[PDB]
């Protein structure tokens, strides 16, 4: 028996939800995901594993009297894109990156509604901010910046004690796109991981860290 949903509040008008799967090789992996709200709408940041969590998700929020504005996926991994179908069916907006909804088509995936290509996004203006880094954990992955709290959702990119999975990995732009988002959040007040507990803003050093060990053993 896996553990159920989780909703945490993390600061005022952000909530995170954590859910989990077994993971062939890898065993119970948890996933930490965000719901940030403005005013009476709530914007998911990455989806649960399942369409039952999002469901789940979704339908904790609009009990407490959200409307579910949109959704934003970090990478195509299903830990951030498996709710997609549903959201869909279900006409709710989906955000992704080109490089993200190309990569979904690749896999066989359900894409994100809506796509953007370049550095910069805002999803909301002056609240939430998707910025790519460049390749790392995988191609297209990108991590999402909350302006009026300085949170940074790292999603699966940050990575603290090891890489993980290198399976999609560019191990040789990782450390250079770690750089990037350390010197661009550095200022941040906490770094959400995917994987990981939350942290302070030494999260993005310990992963580029990780990343120049990674390419290192690598060579
Ligand atoms: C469900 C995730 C996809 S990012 C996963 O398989 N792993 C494998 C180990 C932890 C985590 C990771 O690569 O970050
Ligand atoms: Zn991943
Ligand atoms: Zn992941």
């Amino acid at each position: 028996s896996l553990p159920d949903l989780k909703i945490e509040k993390l600061d005022e008008g952000v909530y995170v939800h954590t859910s989990f799967e077994e993971v062939n090789g890898w065993g119970v992996v948890p996933k930490h995901g965000l719901v940030v709200l403005v005013n009476a709408e709530a914007y998911l940041i990455d989806t649960p594993f399942t369409a039952k969590d999002t469901e789940k998700l979704v339908t904790w929020f609009v009990e407490r009297g959200y409307k579910i504005k949109g959704s934003i996926s970090s990478h195509f991994h299903s830990d951030s894109t498996g709710g997609i179908e549903w959201l869909n069916s279900r006409s709710i907006p989906t955000y992704a990156s080109e490089l993200t909804n190309e990569l979904l088509k690749k896999d066989g995936k359900v894409q994100a509604t809506n796509s953007f290509s370049g550095v910069n996004y805002w999803l909301v203006k002056n609240k939430i901010e998707v910025f790519y880094p460049g390749p790392g954990h995988t191609p297209d992955n990108v991590v999402v910046w909350l302006p009026e709290r300085k949170i940074l959702f790292g999603g699966c990119f940050i990575k603290p004690y090891g890489l993980g999975n290198l399976g999609d990995a560019n191990i040789e732009a990782w450390p250079k796109s770690a750089k990037l988002l350390k010197s661009k959040y550095g200022k941040a007040k906490l770094v959400v991981p995917s994987h990981s507990e939350v942290g302070d803003a030494s999260l993005l050093k310990l992963t580029l860290e990780q990343a120049v060990k990674g390419l290192n053993e690598s060579k």
